């Protein structure tokens, strides 16, 4: 079905498309900014918050693949194919997995509302032409 | 990491394996399950749930592996790779799949408690030897 | 030492003896019913219950016999009697540790009034003879 | 399950692993002195100890390999294997079961903390180098 993984938070791809797709950090290291701030209450039987329950169910996708990955590369004796399905994986869902991861981590570490101005200021500073956009992009900070 | 997608909601995968993999509805059954009963729910911009958004993750989750495996069957030539990447997802990560969506939709409609009670006798049932077990098993029933 | 293992908790090596054994579980049923239902009391650190001790031990018990038993077929060469050996082992043991686990299992489930006054009729039932006793056993369950 | 028999009582197998496998006595001993001790406990119907229903269930388990080897000895018949299995049954088994008898009948004796600090007393003692390891090895007593 037609589902966004974020209208249940308040936002949605659209809005998300403003960020473009070089900009969402690696998925080694999301994950590890995850394990840093919330691996005891994702690791906990309490639902803590949606984004909780969600960011558990996104990781196990995440670890079923990269099972499926090492399932092909054990297996499959055809490289090209094998590499395919691996590029394919850690390319494409890999950008998706770090869209939600972003937009999870952040509105747990900053804030939804704080999350949203960012995203709307942040199109604002892309769709600037550069010869009137400033250097000084906005970077979420709690400084 | 170390995530059970189930002790949040009180249960685990060795309460789940206790029964067996044969008895869990096929994916396409549950997935039209769950639309005729929460598509309303599952497609609307509310924390309805912790069981929706999980159920509206897993089944994300479940969309992006048809199109991997829809873009498998188109790019990849070797069909003996191919059908085995096909047949492992399609068993696997149906298996899983189907368990959890199994899980997420009977406690939605029926209680937490009568679920796991289910699960519990399911499995002492159909460990059971017939002469000293009821003869007909178990189901869930609204009516 | 001249010891019952149930007279401790209210019964009898005299009250399971018409129990046959067709009527106990495998030893792998038995285990898997555990550790779905009390796993996380017998790993524990308490004196949750005798029971859960007796349980302990049993298991332990098993465990060694299992290590004997592979060890066995691991360094004996003379297959008469390694599968001798594994056969007594499995049949009478385990008949032994399927009556145990389904006393204590059953006792925790339902209650020691309500398991012993099932013995007392499973008895009732299985002295009479065939042409006199009903022919559907007496049934212990939670459905 | 992952069991540690001395979890419930307030040690580990690695807090016992101070202790080596020549300072057990022997299962002859250990059996003798639990007669002696608390064979009217032992044989009683009360829980009157978690010790004495770990007790009774270890005293059990070892009349149950004892009718093993003597089944052993009388129906096989090559020397090889007889001997081979009765040997491992009691060297290995029987040094699991002086451990755990060891254990439960110091502690109904002396009492958990005297146990414990004897465990921790008798692994500064077997650590401490010879030249400075004083000839008198700890020891439990009451006076
Ligand atoms: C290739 O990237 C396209 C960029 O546009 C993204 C549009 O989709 C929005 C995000 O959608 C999803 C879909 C699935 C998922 C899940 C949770 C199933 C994770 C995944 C992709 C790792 C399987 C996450 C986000
Ligand atoms: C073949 O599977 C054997 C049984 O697996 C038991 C569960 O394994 C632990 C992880 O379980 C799941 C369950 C569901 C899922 C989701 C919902 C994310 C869907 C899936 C399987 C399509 C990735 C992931 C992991
Ligand atoms: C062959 O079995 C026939 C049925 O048993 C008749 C006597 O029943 C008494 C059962 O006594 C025991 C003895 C030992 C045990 C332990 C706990 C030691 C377990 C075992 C048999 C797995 C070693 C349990 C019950
Ligand atoms: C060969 O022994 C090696 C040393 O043992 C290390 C600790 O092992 C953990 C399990 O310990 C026990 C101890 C006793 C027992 C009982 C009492 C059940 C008796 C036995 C060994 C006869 C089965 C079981 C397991």
């Amino acid at each position: 079905m037609d589902i966004d993984p974020y209208k249940e938070f308040g936002a949605t791809v659209e809005l998300l498309s403003f960020l473009p797709s070089d900009f969402f950090p690696s998925v080694r290291d999301l994950l590890d900014t995850a394990s840093a701030l919330y691996r005891e209450a994702l690791e906990s039987p309490e639902h803590c918050s949606p984004h909780h329950t969600a960011l558990r169910q996104a990781i196990l996708c995440w670890g079923e693949l990269m099972t499926l990955a090492t399932w092909v590369g054990v297996n499959l004796e055809d490289p090209a194919s094998r590499d395919l399905v691996v590029s394919y994986v850690n390319t494409n869902m890999g950008l998706k997995f770090r869209q939600l991861l972003w937009f999870h981590i952040s509105c747990l570490t900053f804030g939804r509302e704080t999350v949203i101005e960012y995203l709307v200021s942040f199109g604002v500073w892309i769709r600037t032409p550069p010869a009137y956009r400033p250097p000084n992009a906005p970077i979420l900070s709690t400084l």
